[PDB]
């Protein structure tokens, strides 16, 4: 039905694809059930309300004027849309020029970041997300959100454009690490899609 | 060492004894890895602080005073202890008079109690436990709670004394039902110990 106003990108490789990282039931259940999940509930969520025909971004900018079911559905699904694109099969990206520089000079070094990040993700209790989000100075952040809020949200204190998002729910890593998130968190950088959060870099910039 | 101040309680059953509804795995790496994490730093974060000598339901009743990791791991260790004491591999346990009254008059049946705990269970967003609990007027109430957080807590809405709680975490049941929280929360009735649970609600009314 092209009608819906929100639609599941096709993913651009196979579930089976990122096993250096993400075992492939993972992949098909995260994708098929939980992700479709809220893609579904959240066109159900704004469907009769001012949500019904807002972008993505401008129902996060405003999530607070909205029910919780907008607001942990829309996060749901701008989050895993994300998640998604900045994972890939192919190993050995590397961040744009740009964004390399911006990372060395906030942090130090890819290595610093990647630091930062696993840090971020292992403190999170309970469900959320880590990030690297761009601030409205222009500024590269990590940052860690609760269940599906994210950086966008109008409360959030964190505020700016994510660049790169990791899922931290268990069901995300249980599968394959149980309750070894350290070790996922450690390993998900082999499949990061570095010129995806490269363009996302250069978009958030404009 | 008899000194720390928590510790935890062995299961009361084998690892694989409630394989009617939870899988042998997880109930080893819920035990010994994330409960087992709660308790060692419960005892380091209460560690000179004036909960070094509190019970842990006195530490809870006044967490909003102490840090995040006193509350999330004197939640999280109070409700795996809970947690173990009311699952039984003993079949056809059954609510005592006292209770089995209580439930009735205020539910209308066990399975009408069944289904209010299984619905906030299932509402329960992110990561957290239902229970069922007395309140202060000695009247039972079925509530959810988010992450480690319970009914003794100073700053939860609905406070009681628990007598059953289910944890709805992802790491309680994904490796044997993935997303399929509702099917876990069906069968897990098949290993509550009610005996453990009315035990609890006689306590309670004193
Ligand atoms: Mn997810
Ligand atoms: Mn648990």
């Amino acid at each position: 039905d092209p009608f819906t106003q929100f639609k599941q990108t096709p993913l651009p490789y196979a579930y089976d694809a990122l096993e250096g990282a993400i075992d492939a039931k993972t992949m098909e259940i995260h994708h098929s059930k939980h992700a479709a999940g809220y893609t579904a509930n959240l066109n159900k969520a704004i469907a009769g309300t001012p949500a019904e025909k807002e972008s993505i971004e401008n129902i996060l900018a405003k999530v607070s004027q909205y029910s919780d079911a907008v607001r942990n559905n829309a996060g749901g699904h701008y989050n895993h849309e994300l998640f998604w694109s900045i994972l890939t099969p192919n190993k050995g990206t590397k961040p744009s020029a740009a964004l390399q520089k911006a990372i060395d000079e906030t942090f130090g070094s890819l290595d610093a970041l990647k630091e930062k990040i696993n840090a971020a993700g292992a403190a999170r209790f309970g469900s959320g997300w880590a990030w690297l989000i761009v601030d409205n100075g222009g500024k590269l952040q990590v940052t860690s959100t609760p269940n599906q809020d994210n950086p966008l949200m109008d409360f959030t204190k964190e505020k700016g454009t994510p660049i790169l998002g990791i899922d931290v729910w268990e069901h995300a890593y249980y599968l394959r690490y149980q309750n070894k998130r350290a070790d996922y968190l450690t390993t998900i950088w082999d499949v990061i899609n570095w010129e995806e959060v490269s363009a996302r870099y250069e978009k958030a910039l404009k």
